[PDB]
């Protein structure tokens, strides 16, 4: 494992997923960036 992942949660500033993924303040979780 390498990043967290859109099922892993992240945070805004804190942000820990891969590329595509956003830690939308909106939600915890890493939603998609499309």
């Amino acid at each position: 494992g390498d990043c967290l992942g859109w099922f892993s949660g992240c945070d805004p500033n804190n942000n820990k997923c891969c590329e595509g993924y956003v830690c939308h303040w909106k939600y915890p979780w890493c939603r998609y960036d499309l």
